[PDB]
This record gives structure tokens, sequence and C-alpha cells, in this order.
């Protein structure tokens, strides 16, 4: 099955998922000088005050913190979006070294990790229907650099020992995702895809300009997770990022000058 190793990594995905070579694949390199300011772009509206987190799961590729999305509790609106997108889960991609780990790059620069807050368009009724639509998802992407600790990330870091291996889950209630956001909501936006199989071209990507800083100890704990299940040979969950894909016929728009 697919993964991030030598024999099943991103260069192999197209064999099971031919859309891997499609017209709107993600991630991409964000060339900041080529991105065009669009003064018609609205400010982002992030309303996470009523967010209800449920649990955290190691899925063998990353870990997902999942939310109750059966009501408008945590929603993303505005920006390039029409309508309301409901938060369903967040996860990260990270490196084996601080010099790599992000999926999007900025003028070819790689960050240590990248946070993805995944939202689905409520007009499609549920996530499964939404991913079949070109405007089905909105993923808010936030870069992580190594520096000062992010206090709002610590509760995530501390539960990771309980989900070390593939298939392990733990209760994860009352987590506030607002503690993962940077100060500024200036963003770049472009139409793209899921960055893991099935690689569906259903995502409006909104990537924040300002990274958050996390500590060396915090990202070190991400790297102690396992791709494998318990009782299988240990393989550290690191470098679970897809590299930049061709931009093709797309324009990246910026919300800021
Ligand atoms: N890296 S990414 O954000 O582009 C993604 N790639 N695949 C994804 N699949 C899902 O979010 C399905 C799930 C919904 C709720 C729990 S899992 S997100
Ligand atoms: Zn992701």
């Amino acid at each position: 099955h697919w993964g991030y190793g030598k024999h099943n990594g991103p260069e192999h995905w197209h064999k099971d998922f031919p859309i891997a070579k499609g017209e709107r694949q993600s991630p991409v390199d964000i060339d900041t000088h080529t991105a065009k300011y669009d003064p018609s772009l609205k400010p982002l509206s992030v309303s996470y005050d009523q967010a209800t987190s449920l649990r955290i799961l190691n899925n063998g590729h990353a870990f997902n913190v999942e939310f109750d999305d059966s009501q408008d509790k945590a929603v993303l609106k505005g920006g390039p979006l029409d309508g309301t997108y409901r938060l369903i889960q967040f996860h990260f991609h990270w490196g084996s070294l601080d010099g790599q780990g992000s999926e999007h790059t900025v003028d070819k620069k790689k960050y240590a990790a990248e946070l993805h807050l995944v939202h689905w368009n409520t007009k499609y009724g549920d996530f499964g229907k939404a991913v079949q639509q070109p405007d089905g998802l909105a993923v808010l992407g936030i870069f992580l650099k190594v520096g000062s600790a992010k206090p709002g990330l610590q509760k995530v870091v501390d539960v990771l020992d309980s989900i070390k291996t593939k298939g392990k889950s733990a209760d994860f209630t009352n987590f506030d995702p607002r503690g993962l956001l940077p100060e500024s909501l200036d963003y770049w936006t472009y139409p793209g895809s899921l960055t893991t199989p099935p690689l569906l071209e259903c995502v409006t990507w909104i990537v924040l300009k300002e990274p958050i800083s996390v500590s060396s100890e915090q990202v070190l704990k991400f790297r102690k997770l396992n791709f494998n299940g318990e009782g299988e040979p240990e393989e550290l969950m690191v470098d679970n990022w897809r590299p930049a894909q061709p931009l093709k016929n797309r324009q990246i728009k910026a919300s800021f000058k």
C-alpha cells in the first residue's frame, strides 16, 4: 500500500491513483513574486470558539485530531470561499530534520512541518460527498518553524505517547484549535487537491503567510511516532510530506501586498 518509503512513496502513487499527474495537484511551490495580490479577496473568517474535538488517531501516515462536524461549531468562511466550511480534522506533515517537512514551499523554502486544518463545504451535506466536488474542501495550511514553543500545541504533543503506532486512538476532548493559529491571517490561495491518496482535486487551499514557531522538543516528539502497527517492525513516522507538484494552469492569489 502507499506510503512515504522508497518503494511506496510519492513517485509511485500515480500507479494506483492516476490523478497524481492531474491538472490541479497539491502541494505546490508558492513563488511570492509571481503570486498576484487580489484586492477583491475578503478577510478570512475563522470561527473556532465552539469547536468540539473528539479524539486523536494514528492512521499510519500522520495523526488526526477529529472534531464533531454534525453542526456549525467550528467553521471557515470568507477569504476566497463561498458559503460555510466545517472543520472535521487537523493533522501535520513533518520532516526527519528541521530543514524539511512542509508540503507547500515558499520560494522553494521548506519549513520544518505544516499543519492542515481540513474543512468541508456544508452545501454537500457530508465530507464523503464534498470530496467528490471541485469546491468541496477548504484546507487551511500553516507552516511550522523551529524556535520558541507553541503553548497551544503542547496538549497534542503530550498525548502522542498514547498513540505511538498505527491504529491507536485516544480520547481528545476540549482541545482549542485557536491555539495553533499565528497572529496574522494573511494568506495565499489556489485550487488544488488532497496531498495524500486518493489525491482528489476538491480543495481550495488557503496557506497562511505567517508561520507558527514550535520548539525543538515539540517536533522531536512528532518524530517518535511510528508508521507501523504495534508488533510490527518499528519505522519512525518522519518525512510524511509530498513534494511540490507542477503548478500547470493555475494562478496563486495573495490576500496581501
Ligand atoms: N493532506 S490533506 O489535508 O490534503 C488531506 N489528505 N487526505 C485527507 N483525507 C481526509 O481528511 C479524510 C478524513 C476526514 C476526517 C477524518 S479523516 S486530508
Ligand atoms: Zn495534510
